[PDB]
């Protein structure tokens, strides 16, 4: 009874039938007053709910605040007047109708709780948002018809009611005025990021991001210019989250391999992130469903104008729904994106955090599968890939969605003909799934080769030294190459499948529509086909997309499921009788193979320093890492009091100064830490730097000796100042005299650990007598354990082996990484280009040329058929005549994407190998100075970029401006004037695009200066784990990484909001031209011709489309091609001498060993001073000379110059006559051996770190072996040579290593040798052996030895002694033993004489 209720009439088709239209006024008085309170009512208590649980604290009277609620108390008043004036007008004995009784207690209503609303709010962070804004927007747009009604009739005749009519004006007017008020957003004292406070106006409209883009244009960008992120995108969040659902999965799937890691990182994925999925999913509905209404508008309007007797308000309601339909699509399209590409940075960042985390505690048998450069390739490579994938997971269904619904409006025109079509589609399965299957594999061998090159350049990268010292470049280079070759081969037939999957999907539509009318026999639709083509263009974009995520999730859970270490061996019982006992243990190093440690039980009191001894390859570092626990049991147990400090055989350093290092996280004193250092002698030394305690040390030490290290390290453990203390040869590197201190100072019968209990492994026998207990360990287990004097008593193995036996300066170091600031050089673009090949431009862009003339004459074709030619055979041959052009234009764009896969890949092939070839020809201050972090990036995610993003990019530009061509050359056919509609767009859409650039250029860079901390830090910490873990300093090394990922995560988020804010406004000015465009013509409905103003809506549309998309396209292009620019650095980089100069030696030049230094200078670095001066000697022909002093002297310094590393400084050095800067680098360094004082082994088999030149058989190998002591350890191993070694040569002892060593240099039979501390870790049994082999072998030569232990120098003609770059004495050892000096110090010291 609405009738009845508002005394009116409910609706007349005639009241709107006139041309001049009034709907009545009680309809709106009703319908339009009841949408908008309802909304504010029925959703009210909910958000009432949400305040009241989110209730923290109450923020300052903002100005703005109490002005909104003044002006909101107003509009109250002047309700209730008006509900006043009401009721006086009804006492004049009268009935008052219902509605006008009514309505004033709802709106009275309604404001008041407008008035809690607002308040309420104040209590949140965020003060404006959209539930009051959606209610003003529906409010105004409601009372808009009221408004038009209730002035017409006003007009008409002022005999009405005045006083209300003025009392809506100024309601509305409030309305008006309050929306206004609210898009504001005050600085609410916020100084964070102003993404959280923000109007929803100004939050769909990127309004808050206009800042950094006018500050970016404006001056060159920098990192503190970032905002930081939002509190919940951090990265403690995510991971926390993240690891508890991927244990719980885990936990569920390990128990099915019982039944028996099968499936799972895609369940928990989904499970951590499921909101975002739905947000965006119904965002997609509401997309797709605009997406379909717009079309219908459309063409209603274009038919508007095929009758000229039509109303006048029609055209003006469609241009205005229209405007309104795009810009809700636009921001929901937008919205939708940035939802779907945040969603890909969360779960790139928790993957990336979770990799790292589980890095940490994996066991022997499974981190001797993953070495650093493989797993910087899974938290590179892989997680990127996953990023891209969430862009195209909802177009999926959303394809199969909008073919449906399309396919309807096509049986509805025409009737089942359209329906066959379906079968096509059916075909169209079959060729996907056999392409797909076929190209699944290709990737997963990409991966597999790209991990093998990574894993080749990161060890080449790391052992630089040893590479020069015996110029083995070539070897390595072509090593890389080959593989780099089968990389490329691999991903030559990806691309070539690729575009195949492209031209069949192009193609298939087109003959989908042909056949569509091809059966004549059967009885805006192309408008809508082009539609329908655009869901069904970009899939193959879908196909590759999965393709590659899916092999990705492969690996990495692959990775992630891999086996812990077991802990249930080592009990740690505080409460313990001593300190240590051993309960018949056994562990060993492999999962199941020979106990390397077997049957031990002992047991030492607290407060005792016990030695343990043995033989080379005893098992003595085995049992200190059993007693860390980082072997796998098999029987027995240990127990542990206290905690425990340790001290490797390979000293360990990290990047920083030495405070830092020595403190390791503690808090600094003044009492301990000049105790430490002065007792650890590390305070002559610290003077002599140049920056004294404050120097800059490096990645792994280069800027120190090996004393230095492993003072350092010492000093490091004896400040930490731990309860057990397990020493592995701590005094080998060191000299007599400091060897003495340190033990008389630091650990001892007096000294500063005289309480902690100590267990210190020594290969010399001089400090024994001042122990309390020895062990002597043989194959594994204990021999004879006992005191000093007992062992001695007993005549045992123990009196054998004894009779036998007797800023300032340069305190930086690191430089800042330059970032290029402008513009991109044109150089970039010449160089690259001309690598693809400038005639390969020249086919594809006359092929693609080709495909738009014919696209342009097909059109042409459809023009002249249509019509009916003004007004069979001919007409059968027309409708023929569609497959010819079809076929040529997939064939067109076929030939186009075969010839460019054949191009890219050729280029990307010619820039890897400039790259590499000049990267391995810098001198050693370049790879010194810079961490290999930069190097690996560069390697890895430049490569990757540019082998995988610009293809696409480069060939979707040019697709793109040729459409505009095309068009445009369409548009010119007729109307030749109409070209200047052209240029305001065209300056329209210049001017975004050359403001927006500047911004995201610089973001790009900043952000590949920001990756390279998190691969810096992810090899020193996988390099010292043991000391991490003994030290129990596990939960400090994660925070770094979660702050350097956060500092990274800052610039992506920063970079895809600017995207997002280009689009909105490029949309944005489409939108309100196209608007303008279509209104014109509605007012010239009477001039127009043949209703010729139909198509030129057409044009419109898809001109600003191809506009905005080519704008888009551009911006991109420029940030990819920055790749190639920041490769193109490490291009021309400073080179060394030339490898072979024109000046030539003759062949035996060494005839002799004549070396004769000339006052010869040499300074490390051009910044600091000089490390040797005044060096004037002579080694006589086949001489055997030897060379000792204190560490820091620079006897290694002085043996390094020889090879030319370091260009002299002054003087010169000749050979037989011949100077040494007169001849090519590797015209020297070929003929001279050296076995560095640092062993470093190459990864593979023993054969190839014998000889990686294939130039020996067998035989001389097994005799050359034989000579340096290994037959019988490399014939009791499985594999007579073929045994592989873990990088960094993990897989030996540091015997062993140093053995190889000694073997390896015994096979090139040179003229010259130098020995570096050749034994160091060996026991004086075999070093005697090696002694007299080497006696034995080199008597025909020239013999450089630098040892600390004077029983080897004992013999030689010339003996040479250093201070401090300054040669002393020389002369016979007896002559020096003679006449008190230095060397007779030195041997009183050592106990020898
Ligand atoms: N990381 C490892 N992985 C596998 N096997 C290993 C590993 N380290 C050592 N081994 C095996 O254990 C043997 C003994 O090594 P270990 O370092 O314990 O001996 P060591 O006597 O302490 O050596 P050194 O005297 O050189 O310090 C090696 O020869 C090798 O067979
Ligand atoms: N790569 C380097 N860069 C800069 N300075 C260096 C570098 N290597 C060494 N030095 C400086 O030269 C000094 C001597 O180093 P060097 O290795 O030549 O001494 P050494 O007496 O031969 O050592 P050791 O006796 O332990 O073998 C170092 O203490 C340091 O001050
Ligand atoms: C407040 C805003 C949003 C209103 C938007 C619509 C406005 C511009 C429209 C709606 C109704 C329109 C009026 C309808 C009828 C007449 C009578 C005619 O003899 C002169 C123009 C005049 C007076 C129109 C002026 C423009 C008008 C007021
Ligand atoms: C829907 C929202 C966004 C906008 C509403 C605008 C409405 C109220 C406007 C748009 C076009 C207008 C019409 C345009 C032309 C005429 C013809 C004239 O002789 C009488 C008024 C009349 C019939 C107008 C009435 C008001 C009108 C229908
Ligand atoms: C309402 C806002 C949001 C959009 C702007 C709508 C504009 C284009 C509309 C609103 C009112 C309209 C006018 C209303 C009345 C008349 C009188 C008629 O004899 C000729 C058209 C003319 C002159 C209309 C032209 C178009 C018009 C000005
Ligand atoms: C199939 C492909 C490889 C054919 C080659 C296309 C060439 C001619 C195109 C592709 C990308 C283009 C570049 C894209 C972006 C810019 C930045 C702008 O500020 C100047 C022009 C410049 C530098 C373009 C020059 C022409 C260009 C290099
Ligand atoms: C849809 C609308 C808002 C898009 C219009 C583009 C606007 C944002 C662009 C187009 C031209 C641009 C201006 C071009 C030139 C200058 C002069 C320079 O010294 C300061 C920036 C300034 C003043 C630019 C500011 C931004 C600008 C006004
Ligand atoms: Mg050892
Ligand atoms: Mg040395």
């Amino acid at each position: 009874m609405l009738e009845k209720f508002c005394n009116s009439t409910f609706w007349n088709s005639s009241f709107l039938d006139s041309p001049e239209a009034d709907l009545p006024l009680c309809f709106e008085q009703t319908v339009l007053v009841w949408i908008p309170l309802g909304y504010l009512w029925l959703l009210a208590p909910w958000q009432l709910l949400h305040v009241y649980k989110s209730r923290t604290k109450r923020s300052s009277t903002t100005k703005l605040y109490l002005a909104k609620q003044v002006f909101v108390g107003f509009l109250l008043i002047l309700a209730a007047i008006e509900l006043a004036l009401v009721l006086t007008e009804d006492s004049g004995q009268a009935t008052v109708p219902a509605v006008r009784y009514t309505n004033p207690s709802l709106y009275l209503g309604t404001w008041l709780l407008v008035l809690l609303i607002q308040y309420s709010r104040q209590w949140c962070v965020q003060k404006n948002s959209w539930f009051l804004s959606l209610f003003w927007i529906l409010s105004i747009l409601c009372g808009t018809f009221q408004f038009q009604t209730l002035i017409r009739t006003l007009l008409q005749g002022d005999n009405s009611n005045l006083a209300y009519s003025c009392l809506f004006f100024i309601s509305y007017g409030f309305q008006i005025l309050i929306l206004i008020f609210s898009a504001f957003s005050e600085n609410n004292e916020s100084s964070n990021n102003p993404s959280s406070i923000a109007s929803f106006l100004s939050s769909i409209t990127y309004s808050w991001y206009d800042s950094i883009i006018l500050k970016g244009y404006k001056r060159p960008l920098t990192l503190e210019d970032v905002w930081e992120v939002d509190e919940e995108m951090k990265t403690k969040t995510l991971v926390s989250k993240f690891e508890t659902h991927m244990k719980r999965e885990l936990q569920k799937a390990r128990r099915a391999l019982q039944r028996r890691p099968k499936s799972w990182l895609m369940k928990a994925l989904f499970k951590t992130f499921y909101m975002v999925l739905l947000k965006s999913f119904l965002l997609k509905l509401v997309n797709d469903i605009f997406t379909f209404v717009s079309p219908q508008l459309l063409k209603l309007l274009i038919s508007f104008a095929s009758d000229r007797d039509t109303y006048l308000w029609i055209g003006y309601l469609c241009a205005i729904l229209l405007f309104t339909a795009a810009l809700i699509q636009s921001f929901c399209l937008q919205c939708y994106f940035q939802l779907c590409f945040k969603l890909g940075v969360k779960v790139r960042t928790a993957i990336m955090a979770s990799v790292y985390k589980k890095a940490l505690t994996l066991s022997n048998l499974a981190r001797k599968e993953y070495t650093v450069g493989e797993t910087v390739n899974l938290m590179s490579v892989d997680a990127q890939k996953l990023m891209d994938v969430t862009n195209f997971m909802h177009m999926l269904w959303s394809s199969v969605l909008q073919i449906v619904l399309s396919i309807f409006f096509l049986w509805r025109e025409l009737g089942p003909s359209v329906l066959a079509g379906v079968g096509v589609m059916v075909l169209v399965i079959p060729i996907n799934a056999i392409l797909s299957t076929k190209s699944k594999t290709i990737q997963v061998k990409n991966m597999k080769n790209k991990d093998k090159r990574l894993k080749i350049m990161n060890e080449i990268l790391s052992g630089i030294k040893i590479l020069k010292y015996f110029a083995w470049e070539p070897s390595f280079r072509d090593q890389v190459q080959n593989l780099r070759k089968k990389e490329l081969k691999n991903l030559l037939a990806f691309s070539q499948l690729q575009c195949v999957v492209i031209f069949v999907f192009q193609l298939t539509p087109v003959l989908v529509s042909v056949v569509t009318f091809s059966v004549y026999v059967l009885v805006t639709s192309i408008t809508l086909f082009n539609i329908l083509r655009f869901p069904l263009s970009m899939l193959p974009m879908m196909i590759s997309s999965m393709l590659q995520a899916s092999v990705s999730t492969e690996r990495l859970e692959k990775y992630l499921g891999g086996d812990d270490l077991d802990t249930s061996a080592i009990r740690h019982d505080c409460n313990f009788d001593k300190a240590m006992q051993f309960s018949e243990a056994s562990f060993t190093w492999e999962h199941d193979s020979e106990a390397t440690v077997r049957d031990v039980n002992l047991d030492i009191m607290a407060g005792q320093l016990v030695a343990v001894i043995g033989p080379v390859g005893s098992g003595k570092s085995s049992l200190i890492s059993a007693m860390l626990g980082e072997m796998e049991n098999v029987h027995g147990h240990i127990t542990i009091k206290g905690t425990t400090a340790y001290v490797p055989q390979q000293s360990w350093i990290q990047n920083g100064t030495i405070k830092d290092n020595i403190l390791f996280g503690t808090e600094f004193n003044e009492k301990r830490y000049q105790q430490v250092l002065e007792a650890c002698a590390l305070l002559p030394d610290l003077e002599m730097l140049p920056g004294g305690d404050l120097a800059e040390i490096g990645e792994k030490g280069i800027n120190l000796s090996g004393g230095q290290k492993q003072r350092i390290s010492l000093a490091r453990a004896t400040y930490q100042n731990l309860d057990i203390y397990l020493l592995d040869d701590p005094l080998s590197a060191v000299d007599a005299h400091v060897g003495k201190h340190i033990f008389n100072k630091v650990l001892g019968p007096n000294g500063l650990l005289k309480g902690k209990t100590r267990l210190l492994v020594t290969h010399s026998m001089h400090f024994l007598p001042q122990v309390d207990e020895i062990v002597v360990l043989g194959n594994g287990t204990i021999v004879e354990k006992g005191s000093y004097s007992a062992l001695l008593a007993k005549k045992g193995e123990f009196a054998k082996n004894l009779k036998t036996f007797l800023l300032v300066k340069g305190q930086k170091l690191i430089k800042k990484e330059f970032i290029e600031t402008g513009k991109v050089k044109f150089s970039i673009y010449l160089e690259y280009l001309q690598a693809i090949g400038l005639f390969s431009i020249f086919f594809i862009i006359l092929a693609f040329v080709m495909n738009s003339v014919a696209f342009i004459g097909s059109n042409l074709w459809l023009s002249a058929w249509t019509s009916d030619s003004k007004i069979a055979s001919q007409r059968d041959m027309r409708v023929g005549v569609y497959g010819a052009l079809g076929l040529a234009q997939g064939i067109f764009v076929f030939i186009a994407h075969f010839w460019s896969a054949f191009g890219f890949v050729h280029a990307s092939n010619i820039l890897h190998k400039q790259l590499l070839n000049n990267i391995l020809r810098a001198p050693m201050r370049f790879f010194d100075t810079t961490p290999t972090g930069r190097i690996v990036n560069r390697f890895a995610g430049d490569i990757s970029t540019v082998d995988d993003t610009l293809p696409q990019s480069l060939r979707s530009w040019i697709t793109c401006f040729l459409g505009i061509i095309s068009t445009l050359v369409m548009i010119c056919m007729a109307t030749p004037v109409f070209t200047i509609i052209v240029i305001p767009l065209g300056i329209i859409y210049v001017s975004v695009q050359m403001f927006y650039v500047s911004t995201s250029r610089q973001l790009r860079r900043l952000d590949s200066v920001t990756r390279s901390p998190i691969y810096s830090h992810f090899s020193e910490t996988v390099s010292g784990l043991p000391v991490i873990r003994a030290f129990e300093h596990q939960q400090r090394f994660l925070k770094h990484n979660e702050v350097r990922i956060d500092t990274n995560q800052k610039c992506v988020f920063s970079w895809i909001t600017s995207n997002r804010w280009l689009a909105i406004r490029l949309e944005l000015v489409g939108n309100l031209t196209v608007f303008f465009s279509a209104l014109m013509m509605v007012i010239y409905r009477d001039t127009l011709s043949g209703d010729t103003v139909g198509f030129v809506l057409s044009n419109a549309l898809n001109i600003t489309q191809t506009l905005n998309w080519l704008v888009r396209m551009t911006s991109e292009i420029e940030t990819n091609i920055v790749a190639v620019e920041r490769i193109t650095e490490y291009t021309k980089v400073e080179n060394e001498a030339p490898w072979v100069t024109d000046k030539r030696p003759p062949p035996d030049w060494p005839s002799k060993g004549k070396i004769q230094f000339n006052n010869y200078q040499v300074r490390y670095r051009p910044e600091l001073d000089l490390v040797l001066r005044g060096i004037t000697c002579d080694i006589g022909s086949m001489e055997k000379i030897g060379v000792v002093g204190r560490t820091g002297a620079g006897k290694s310094s002085l043996t390094n110059c020889l090879f030319r590393i370091l260009e002299a400084a002054g003087g010169q050095i000749i050979i037989d006559g011949v100077d040494i800067a007169s001849i090519g680098l590797h015209d020297l360094r070929e003929k001279l051996t050296i076995i560095p004082q640092d062993p470093i082994l190459f990864s593979g088999s023993l054969r190839m770190n014998l000889d990686p030149f294939n130039n020996y058989s067998d035989e001389e190998i097994w005799k050359a072996l034989e000579l340096a002591h290994l037959k019988s350890f490399v014939a009791s191993l499985q594999l007579g040579l073929s045994h592989e070694v873990t990088e960094a040569g993990g897989n030996l002892s540091i015997g062993q290593r140093q053995l190889l060593c000694l073997g390896r240099a015994l096979l090139r039979k040179s003229k010259i040798l130098v020995l570096d501390q050749a034994t160091a870790a060996v026991d004086l049994e075999t070093d005697n052996l090696i002694q007299t082999t080497i006696q034995n072998e080199f008597a025909h030569c020239t013999v450089i030895t630098i040892a600390h232990r004077l029983h080897t120098i004992m013999d030689s003609d010339k003996v040479m002694v250093l201070d401090n770059g300054k040669i002393i004495e020389c002369g016979s050892p007896e002559e020096l033993l003679q006449i008190p000096g230095p060397f007779y110090f030195m041997a009183k010291e050592a106990g020898i004489e």
